[PDB]
């Protein structure tokens, strides 16, 4: 598990994504999208998007955005303690949108990314560590379920 300190410092830096949830959302899926087009190709609803820049100017990516982030945030604020919310949120990507493992370890590095580029010097060694933990210790959960289901 991560251990107080660690959780701790995972939810201070949920903190800083919370003051622009919609913002950090749509440039994790930016993020996720461009550096794996195949990923996009999972949303019926964003592969119309041809460009990063009609990506840049959609108000439904930037909900999606929203979506995920505040899921995952209920997520993290159960520290671990969080099979109720796992679980479902597993089943239906494994079930109904077919992701591939593979695709969670892109977007949590995507996560890690973006709070470099939105908080250049301002996510430290630790806080990098703690969050890098925290986005193991969810995929790692889901792909429990996976396995559970034959997924993949
Ligand atoms: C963090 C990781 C992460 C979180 C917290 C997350 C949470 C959600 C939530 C909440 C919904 C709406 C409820 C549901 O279960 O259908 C949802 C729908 C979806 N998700 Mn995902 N999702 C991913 C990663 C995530 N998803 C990744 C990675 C893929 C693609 C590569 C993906 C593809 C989908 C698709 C497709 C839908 C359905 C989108 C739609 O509304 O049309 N996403």
């Amino acid at each position: 598990g991560l251990s107080d300190g660690e959780w701790q410092q995972v939810l201070n830096v949920w903190g800083k994504v919370e003051a622009d949830i919609a913002g950090h959302g749509q440039e994790v899926l930016i993020r996720l999208f461009t550096g794996h087009p195949e990923t996009l190709e999972k949303f019926d609803k964003f592969k119309h998007l041809k460009t990063e820049a009609e990506m840049k100017a959609s108000e439904d990516l930037k909900k999606h955005g929203t979506v995920v982030l505040t899921a995952l945030g209920g997520i993290l604020k159960k520290k671990g303690h969080h099979e109720a919310e796992l679980k479902p949120l597993a089943q239906s990507h494994a079930t109904k949108h077919k992701i591939p493992i593979k695709y969670l370890e892109f977007i949590s590095d995507a996560i890690i990314h973006v709070l470099h580029s939105k908080h250049p010097g301002d996510f430290g060694a630790d806080a990098q560590g703690a969050m890098t933990k925290a986005l193991e210790l969810f995929r790692n959960d889901i792909a429990a379920k996976y396995k559970e289901l034959g997924f993949q």
